[PDB]
């Protein structure tokens, strides 16, 4: 109970910025973990030993894939935190608690590989879930660690709050599939624009917290530059794998996964930021005022990609 977790004082005041980067200790980031949990949802929200067994199962249950890991969990974890810690009064007791842990689990046991090369693979995950594949699979894994003896960090909670919190981390988990992005900005767009938006309307709601989630799945676009230039470099490792992969499968990849065509990843970027990046945060915006540091720094990190197509880095 009296036990907090203390950060040393750099990261103490870093962590609570939208471009904090968790830094390369990897066996600090559970206490990082922790910390956000407990300011973010109070010392009281877990069970200490139940909460440090979860994190340590979630880990293990993370692969060594080049971006797909460990690291990015507790990175977009802290983008959560930073949104939630930004929009205080927004967001119920359940849902900090749920968007969280949403966030540690929303890619366990990642593979590095898209949901079209699962369906082009003929994997049998492919077979079990015919849309959002890995993404169901997340949830899955999500459920059977909360399942583990001692592993029940939501114990304390009644049934239908429990009911509750699992479904906020599926419909969560289940936005991170940026296959239903688009639409879901859409809508946000056209509800903000005609004044329909309403945060008390749960389908409304559900729509908010699903942007959030693609916008802390995308955050390593509004890091500084040099994050964000190093974290392309693990991006591109597992789409060329994959790339790789389809080759073996006999079928040409999109240019995105097929490494003999590396030199046009600076206007591929310039794509993403311009078609999906700075729209997400753009509408995030809009809803959450207090989370405008992510489109400026992913403005900035456009700016970046523009001048490295100019030649001048
Ligand atoms: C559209 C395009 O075309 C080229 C290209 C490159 C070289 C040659 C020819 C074309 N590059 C891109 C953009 C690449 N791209 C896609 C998602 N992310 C991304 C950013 C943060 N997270 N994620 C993410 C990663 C995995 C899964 C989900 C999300 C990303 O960087
Ligand atoms: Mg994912
Ligand atoms: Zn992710």
């Amino acid at each position: 109970g009296l036990m907090q977790f203390t950060l040393p004082v750099r990261l103490c005041k870093e962590i609570e910025l939208f471009h904090f980067d968790i830094g390369p200790f990897e066996n600090m980031w559970p206490g990082i973990f922790v910390y956000m949990v407990h300011r973010s949802c109070g010392t009281s929200c877990f069970e200490l030993e139940k909460l440090c067994r979860f994190i340590m199962s979630v880990k293990k249950n993370y692969r060594r894939v080049p971006y797909h890991n460990w690291k990015h969990a507790v990175t977009v974890a802290h983008c959560m935190y930073a949104i939630l810690q930004n929009n205080h009064t927004l967001f119920t007791d359940l849902e900090r608690k749920g968007l969280l842990i949403a966030c540690l689990c929303h890619d366990l046991d990642h593979r590095g590989f898209s949901n079209s090369y699962l369906q082009k693979f003929d994997h049998p995950l492919a077979a079990l879930y015919s849309t959002s594949t890995m993404e169901q699979h997340h949830f899955s894994q999500t459920v059977s660690i909360l399942q583990l003896e001692g592993h029940n960090i939501f114990s304390t909670l009644s049934s239908s709050e429990y009911e509750q919190v699992l479904e906020i981390i599926r419909k969560a988990i289940i936005a991170t599939d940026l296959a239903l992005y688009f639409g879901n900005r859409k809508q946000l767009e056209e509800m903000y624009q005609t004044g329909s938006l309403n945060l008390n309307n749960q389908s409304h709601r559900d729509r908010v917290i699903g942007l959030m989630m693609t916008a802390c799945d995308l955050c390593s676009v509004t890091k500084l530059w040099p994050v964000t230039k190093l974290t392309a470099n693990d991006i591109y490792a597992e789409f060329w794998a994959e790339g790789d992969e389809m080759k073996k499968l006999g079928i040409q990849p999109i240019p995105m996964m097929d490494r003999d065509k590396k030199d046009e990843v600076p206007q591929g970027q310039l794509g993403f930021y311009n078609a999906v990046a700075i729209p997400c945060y753009t509408t995030l915006t809009q809803i959450l005022p207090p989370t405008e540091p992510l489109l400026k720094a992913c403005r900035d990190n456009l700016s970046q990609w523009e001048k490295v197509i100019r030649g001048e880095e």
